[PDB]
């Protein structure tokens, strides 16, 4: 079945989705190096829960979400996860399969949600979060992986990079 490897380095492709659910006008987006770094690499993915320039807070409910995958006997996801600013780290999200279709409802199977945590001397942090990564099993039949920002808000953004399936298949 299917290998994905997807190192956002010219952008979202568009055979990706992306819904922005909450409707503001503000989803998932391209990042790149100088700006927003990715992970071992120049271009990278990001979601905001504050917008600069007087945009403000937000309140996302924005999904990425893979191709269509080929996954008879599942597969194994990994990827890499950031806070952009370790003084506004507290981003939450999920990661969802769905063995049906690409829409928003079908998510349902959360796989992996979590807030991210930033990582008594007083001593210099670093400016930006540290990259993390996840692994996630595939059950079989998943079609469509999603990757959810919501439940977030007043932070900065939230970083996704490296994104890797491999079928078991
Ligand atoms: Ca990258
Ligand atoms: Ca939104």
């Amino acid at each position: 079945g299917t290998t994905l490897s997807e190192s956002f380095e010219n952008g979202i492709p568009a055979s990706w989705k992306t819904i922005d659910a909450d409707g503001d006008g503000h989803g998932w987006k391209p990042g790149n190096a100088p700006g927003i770094a990715g992970y071992n690499s120049n271009g990278c993915v990001y979601s905001e829960s504050f917008g600069l320039g007087g945009i403000g807070v937000l309140t996302p409910d924005n999904y990425l979400i893979t191709p269509a995958l080929d996954l008879p006997n599942g597969g194994k996801l990994t990827f890499w996860v950031c806070a952009q600013d370790a003084n506004y780290a507290s981003e939450h999200y999920a990661v969802y399969a769905s063995s049906t279709g690409n829409d928003a409802s079908n998510f349902t199977n959360a796989l992996l949600e979590e807030t991210i945590t930033a990582k008594p001397k007083a001593i210099r942090g670093r400016i930006q979060g540290t990259w993390r990564q996840k692994t996630v099993d595939l059950p079989a039949g998943t079609k469509y992986v999603a990757f959810r920002h919501f439940q977030s808000t007043d932070m900065f953004y939230i970083d996704l990079d490296e994104v890797e399936i491999k079928a078991n298949g």
